[PDB]
RNA sequence: UUUUUUUUUU
RNA sequence: UUUUUUUUU
């Protein structure tokens, strides 16, 4: 099995200049008993380095706890998920960030650090990421996680009624809520059992289809629809930039056909 | 920086079940002599532990190299990125992973497990994971990390050419390229500098719009634009799901319909 | 062409 | 031959 880890192991764990216990690092455990106790819990990830923002509503049976670093989490929950406990079995995963913020239409210059600057007016900030392709070129997108719910809330609205920007040229940033999702662990086959009906589903092995049922034909119909779903969201996407991609430049014409029109009347 | 105690070390950056060497782990170097012998390369990540395959394109001042843990990778990138180097500042960041897919359309049922146990037939794989929300579950929505390219492109090649499914009622895997990103390091000002004009822009400093003009009007026009974009793209979806919600129901109308038809027709030689 | 800038192998 | 997991201050 896994090792728990050490004291050696807990710096290393800090992702490298990671803040520790930023929100990323709290996580919910669900399932819990009504009768357990702060100190009972506490104790859980009593392996995993000194706790921090623990709390629980004993009435409902769930809690929260940040640990030392996002990767010493994910290990909590690696560990944890799935743990009986008197009788019931905890169900560990991250706490719902939800102070998270996408924001797109971002110039290539936004330097991660720069994304920070600007939105550290609305509060203490956890980090601002631009993100980047596989060359690390900018992606006119970024992630900026906030300390305090209302510090989000503030600049979501701040942002979408005002119009907020970041560089000499301007591109409003838009500042929608990110959605969190995991990628890294997943849906493992472990908890996938209990569910309904694994077997009724899975009774039937992964197949390709034959190429005259029923079933194949479904396919090749629903496939086909969805071609044609992409088609559509892809020529949206074309049409819009080509219309964004018009403006900056006929814009430019509010202020060089509305002079080249009121010039020569009045000293003549 | 630049870290005290090793090896003792390393095994505990390794990921949790994480296989180890995986794509994933992959770094390019660019930007190194025309001069570097290959052992010099390795001798530079001599720190990270075990080296795992490694390649330098010497006829364009660029390699590759596997570290033990995506994590440790993490760590020498960093240590490592702008590294002077007999005339020049390496460039190490994560190379590129042709090899891995997005499936979709997925049953809320495949588990992380399944997901490989079914691709797993046209190469091993590195990793499969299913996509959950916070509430951790089902997004219709995987990811392959495979083997080899070969090994994503027959997948690839056999998934859109042919149907395949993977619990008892047919959905169909939707295989793409899955497109690489980085929502980790990001964009550092570090290197931000590096390209022609980081100041030309940035001389202006992050400010609110001119509740007159012009920059503002510009920008809420631009807006437009864009709550336009996703009203169309909004509909799109809600346009073509329902088309495919519809389908399920309406096929199984050529099974019962054209065969409760022909029943009834040979019931008269007489 | 000092370099950042191109370059992401079977 | 044991329990909140469409419940996340």
């Amino acid at each position: 099995s896994d090792s728990e880890g050490f004291k050696a192991n807990l710096s290393l764990l800090r992702r490298p200049g990671e803040k520790t216990y930023t929100q990323r690092c709290r996580l919910f455990v669900g399932n819990l008993p009504a009768d357990i106790t702060e100190d009972e819990f506490k104790r859980l990830f009593a392996k995993y380095g000194e706790p921090g923002e623990v709390f629980i509503n004993k009435g409902k049976g769930f809690g929260f706890i940040k640990l030392e670093s996002r990767a010493l989490a994910e290990i909590a929950k690696a560990e944890l998920d799935d743990t009986p406990m008197r009788g019931r079995q905890l169900r560990v995963r991250f706490a719902t960030h939800a102070a998270a913020l996408s924001v797109r239409n971002l110039s290539p210059y936004v330097s991660n650090e720069l994304l920070e600057e600007a939105f550290s007016q609305f509060g203490p900030i956890e980090r601002a990421v631009v993100i980047v392709d596989d060359r690390g070129r900018s992606t006119g997108k970024g992630i900026v996680e906030f300390a305090s719910k209302p510090a989000a809330r503030k600049a979501f609205e701040r942002c979408s009624e005002g119009v907020f920007l970041l560089t000499t040229t301007p591109r409003p940033v838009i500042v929608e809520p990110l959605e969190q999702l995991d990628d890294e662990d997943g849906l493992p086959e472990k908890l996938a059992q209990k569910n309904p009906m694994y077997q009724k589903e899975r009774e039937t092995p992964p197949r390709f289809a034959q190429h005259g049922t029923f079933e194949y034909e479904y396919s090749q119909r629903w496939k086909s629809l969805d071609e044609m779903e992409k088609q559509q969201r892809e020529q949206v996407e074309k049409n819009m930039k080509d219309a964004k991609d018009k403006l900056e430049s006929e814009m430019e014409d509010a202020y060089h056909e509305h002079q080249a029109n009121l010039l020569r009347q009045d000293l003549m």
